[PDB]
């Protein structure tokens, strides 16, 4: 007998196997598709087509929604805004927001994306993006060194702010002059006007 095919569509699997049977039929199959997220683990259509007549002894193939198409957004540190948006725009995302951040990096240039790359998220997602001021450089260990080599080795990596040096240290004739405690520590991220304390050996 040929039947016409009911409309299960937006019903569960199961739900949709029971109303397709209470039409007579008997064989199904689950295939899947993207779709909008309310329609996730539901079904969004059959083949043969909703309201088409077909033999009962076929298989009718119920397609079940899976979602947003995803995408695993990559990795654009470093890269600048202009150059990061466009490789993001081959992934398909045309979304963004943007953001300043103290950063050692070049202004202009992403340190990082939120959400953050390697996460799974929908192509027409909005993606957040970190933006360096290129207003920070990297604390260099200054142990050791005399204040007419340190201060130039400070000065060339950025630094225009103010020196605070606090009072001489006991740490023996071997450390005369030389630096023996600094702050901010070493490989921290300091503003370039910031403020570096020193104190040196008597």
């Amino acid at each position: 007998e040929q039947r016409e095919i009911p409309d299960v569509s937006t019903l569960t699997y199961a739900e949709a196997v029971k109303k397709l049977t209470a039409a007579g039929f008997g064989r199904f199959k689950q295939a899947n598709s993207p779709s909008t997220p309310e329609l996730v683990g539901k079904v969004i259509g059959t083949n043969p087509p909703a309201n088409q007549t077909s033999a009962i002894t076929n298989v009718v193939i119920i397609i079940v929604g899976s979602g947003p198409a995803t995408k695993d957004i990559p990795d654009v540190a470093g890269q600048t805004v202009d150059v990061a948006q466009k490789n993001l725009n081959v992934y398909g995302f045309t979304k963004f927001s943007q953001a300043s951040v103290d950063s050692p990096r070049p202004a202009g240039e992403v340190t990082g994306t939120n959400p953050p790359a390697g996460t799974t998220v929908p192509v027409d997602s909005v993606i957040e993006l970190q933006v360096s001021k290129g207003n920070q450089f990297v604390m260099p260990d200054l142990s050791g060194m005399f204040w007419v080599d340190a201060e130039p080795r400070l000065r060339a990596l950025g630094w225009t702010g103010m020196l605070d040096k606090g009072a001489d240290v006991d740490a023996g004739g071997s450390q005369h002059n030389r630096v023996v405690y600094q702050n901010p520590p070493a490989g921290t991220g300091v503003n370039r006007d910031g403020i570096i304390t020193l104190r040196f050996g008597q």
